[PDB]
């Protein structure tokens, strides 16, 4: 199970272990930071894995009880795809893998110390003013929806779309960095009302876009529908989206139709209309990733 692919609407990877192999008695395990079916993110101590002599705290896929084959497949694709992609502030950085026979495969990123987003915001709801030292403020949520922008301009400059955006799958670090991720094999779908079954598959549907649900085609530009739940999600600090609505055919027909969210509690009148301009019911009628990080840099000094 992975959401981050190449596009198939740009086609038509090796291995470079003397850069990215790490040694596994270098690495100690910690606790899990999440677990799916057949995987899990667990945080560890990386010696050395970036910085010469230096402990690094760090963020490892790898597989579980109940893998098989094919999930170890997935998660050397995984790997392949984040080396193809290349280092960006805002997408979770790939700093090694263990890949010797004898252990599990393990791919290891950037430790993002406040975990996702969505759960981070709805902790925040008692500490946020718009404009208290560690309260949340309308410009953070302005940067953060303004970095996300950026980081999913450069996935489809490296060709590739993110098949689950959310903000579930966006993590925060330090110094109010947010980075792109997805936890993948590492979260439980089945499990997550997040996702809901539909055919053989269990699918994210709040977040999904109209001729994604229905012609189940995922472009670009059906991210940008989801980046718009996204906006949503930040600017509710972490709210569910289409709060008390069932999600069943009834839902996707009168979204078809033109039916959106209202405004989030948080937002901005401008920002709500750009979550508008992201559910065009037209693909080639919302904005691009590229349109959207002008925009929101343009918010984000003139809210300043
Ligand atoms: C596309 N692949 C990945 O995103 C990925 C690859 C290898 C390992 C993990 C991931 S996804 C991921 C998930 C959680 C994390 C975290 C930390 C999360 C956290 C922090 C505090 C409390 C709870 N959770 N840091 N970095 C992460 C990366």
């Amino acid at each position: 199970y992975l959401s981050i692919v190449m596009d198939p609407d740009e086609l038509p990877l090796p291995y470079d272990a003397s850069k990215w192999e790490f040694p596994r008695d270098r690495l100690k395990l910690g606790k899990p930071l999440g677990r799916g079916a057949f995987g899990q993110v667990i945080e560890a101590d990386a010696f050395g894995i970036d910085k010469t002599a230096t402990c690094r705290t760090v963020a490892v896929k790898m597989l579980k009880e109940g893998a098989t084959h094919s999930e170890h497949r997935a998660l050397m694709s995984e790997l392949k795809i984040l080396i193809h992609i290349g280092h960006h502030l805002n997408v979770v950085n790939l700093l090694g893998a263990c890949t010797k026979p004898g252990g599990p495969l393990m791919v290891i990123v950037e430790f993002c110390k406040f975990g996702n987003l969505s759960t981070y915001l709805r902790s925040k709801r008692n500490e946020f003013v718009p404009y208290y030292k560690d309260f949340l403020t309308l410009e953070h949520l302005i940067c953060y929806s303004f970095q996300v922008a950026k980081g999913m301009e450069f996935l489809a400059s490296r060709k590739c779309i993110h098949r689950d955006l959310a903000a579930r799958n966006i993590l925060l670090s330090e110094k109010n960095v947010v980075k792109i991720c997805d936890f993948g094999l590492a979260r439980d779908i089945y499990k997550d009302p997040d996702y809901v079954r539909k055919g053989d598959a269990r699918l994210p549907l709040k977040w999904m876009a109209p001729e994604t649900i229905f012609d189940r085609v995922y472009t670009i530009q059906s991210d940008v529908w989801s980046f718009g739940v996204l906006l949503w999600e930040i600017f509710s600090l972490g709210a569910s989206p289409y709060p008390g609505v069932k999600i069943d055919e009834e839902f996707c027909r009168r979204l078809k139709e033109g039916t959106r969210m209202r405004a989030p509690d948080y937002t901005t009148p401008e920002m709500y209309q750009t979550m508008l301009d992201c559910w065009h019911g037209e693909p080639s009628q919302r904005p691009t990733f590229s349109e959207l990080v002008e925009h929101l840099g343009n918010l984000l000094q003139a809210n300043a």
